[PDB]
């Protein structure tokens, strides 16, 4: 039904925002520390030295395991 | 139809996977460091001084800002 198509572009939606910022290619498992954005893969996020989102200094990167994984 | 209820338990299990573990009632929206599990809220996170998955040592908890 329209429904149906309705569930699927929710479902669509939300495993997309689960994609790096970056590469739109991998799961997000890594946090910019201290600041908290949480928005890539461990090969996007290891060479930034500022986040992309807020521009904070990176001191180090904190792998994140999520149980959306 | 029957497919209309198979993705609406499919929705329901991802945003299920996104409460935290403890209270089940609040996004997931904190990381226990070192270790990395990231599997509950802010308040249930300040209260456990052992991960609830692995049991390891919570040294800090960082904020997390996830893009949902
Ligand atoms: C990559 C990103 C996520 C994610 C994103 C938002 C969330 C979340 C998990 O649980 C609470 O809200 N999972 N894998
Ligand atoms: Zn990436
Ligand atoms: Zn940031
Ligand atoms: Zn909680
Ligand atoms: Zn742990």
């Amino acid at each position: 039904s329209q429904q149906t198509r309705v569930l699927q572009e929710k479902l669509r939606k939300l495993k997309e925002a689960m994609l790096c910022m970056v590469c739109c290619e991998e799961e997000i498992n890594s946090t910019f520390c201290p600041c908290g954005h949480t928005v890539c893969c461990e090969s996007c996020a290891a060479q930034l030295q500022s986040c992309p989102v807020c521009r904070s200094r990176v001191e180090h990167v904190q792998h994140v395991y999520l149980p959306t994984h």
